[PDB]
């Protein structure tokens, strides 16, 4: 019996991870996720940063970050308005870095930018036509995240 | 050994509470959820009051209650048509009550209305314009939930 | 303990399946799945006929079918754009049979067609205006799943 129950209860966790995972897919799916392509969501909530990359954390996932044109263009679509990247130069000003690691490959810069104006301006912000401007970490911008492809 | 697998069972059970919860909070999220307010969702399906109330308490939520002007907004704006409202004045004429309890505090009422119209109206439904009338819960408007902060 | 952490175990499996249900009855809620209606979702991606199928499997679901005027205009309004349906004569050329098996019990072809036109055209699409046209499996379209009422 024990073993027996035991193996039977086994078989059925093993069926709902399988069902869960379906689950998550469909979710994706319905949400536009792209075949081979990051996922990338928005609950279109403005805040600064700090919190973007602590919701992100929580579901989680990364704040979204663009790697090509494609990429930049699907996070774009998504979030509809000024939303903070998964980029920042706070710890050396003037190398931007992924908050998952790593110096810039692609970027896209909108003119005269970045200036690191004022008082200093360590975030990026994808704007209108998906170009960029750095600025304060403070500021509050649409949060999104990113998830695997 | 049975013990070791008991034990990974357990492991294995908390790892998909676990995930299960996180793919609750992705949904939430991606549903426009802000952090620490409660969220709306609909089907934009219309029915009588009765089933709106039985829907949402299946998905474990509440038919939607705006306690705020913002909150009111949220729901105009997830409606998009006329929905009901979990308030109503079934119980004592003239006085309305949450579904969930206590005497209606902030309200939006349209010129003229509640006016228990002709033979009566106990439930209450927020239009267009995000004002609210008392209809008949008899009547078919847009059915949206809402789910705790 | 063995056995009384056994049991328990079985008690936690079945509140993680209901709980599932839930959060499945939930997102199908979200996407506006209406009561007794099956319900249609798209990514909005085009692929040809052979990978939505893929995908649609995949997701549990089928090709998209519509068997009435209701349903075809349901799909059309899910898809915003040319989809495919899950009717094809591969099997015999000029015989249309759902992917599911089985003859047409409803159509809503475009005047002339199914037509197999030039090289051929085996799989259907449901046009921005709900009408239907043979085309090329090849072709790029919209995924469009289906999902039981
Ligand atoms: C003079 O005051 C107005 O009189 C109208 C005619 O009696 C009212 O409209 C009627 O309301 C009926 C509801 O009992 C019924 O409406 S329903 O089909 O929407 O249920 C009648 O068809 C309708 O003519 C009017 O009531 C207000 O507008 C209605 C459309 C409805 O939304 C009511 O709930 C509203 O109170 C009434 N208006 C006022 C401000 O007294
Ligand atoms: C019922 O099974 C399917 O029948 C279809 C109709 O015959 C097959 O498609 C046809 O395949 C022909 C070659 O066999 C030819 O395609 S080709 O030009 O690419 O050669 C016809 O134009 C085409 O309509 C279908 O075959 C499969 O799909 C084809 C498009 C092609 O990729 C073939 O290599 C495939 O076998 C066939 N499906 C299967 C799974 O056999
Ligand atoms: C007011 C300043 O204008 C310029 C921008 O690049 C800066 O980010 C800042 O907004
Ligand atoms: C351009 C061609 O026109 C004709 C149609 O029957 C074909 O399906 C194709 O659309
Ligand atoms: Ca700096
Ligand atoms: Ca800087
Ligand atoms: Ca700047
Ligand atoms: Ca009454
Ligand atoms: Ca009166
Ligand atoms: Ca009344
Ligand atoms: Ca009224
Ligand atoms: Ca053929
Ligand atoms: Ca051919
Ligand atoms: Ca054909
Ligand atoms: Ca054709
Ligand atoms: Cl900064
Ligand atoms: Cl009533
Ligand atoms: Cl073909
Ligand atoms: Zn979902």
């Amino acid at each position: 019996a024990i073993e027996v129950k035991l193996a039977n209860m086994e078989a059925e966790i093993n069926t709902l991870k399988s069902k869960l995972e379906l689950t998550n897919k469909l979710h994706a799916f319905s949400m536009g996720k792209k075949s081979g392509k990051k996922f990338f969501v928005t609950n279109h909530e403005r805040m600064p940063f700090s919190k973007v990359k602590a919701l992100c954390s929580e579901l989680r996932g990364t704040v979204a970050i663009p790697r090509n044109a494609e990429e930049n263009k699907a996070i774009q679509e998504v979030a509809k308005t000024s939303a903070f990247l998964g980029i920042t130069d706070e710890v050396t000003e003037g190398q931007f870095m992924y908050v998952t690691g790593g110096r810039l490959t692609y970027s896209n810069w909108k003119k005269d930018e970045p200036n690191d104006h004022g008082s200093g301006e360590d975030c990026v912000t994808i704007v209108d036509n998906g170009l960029w401007n750095d600025i304060s970490c403070q500021k509050k911008k649409t949060a999104v995240c990113e998830f695997p492809a």
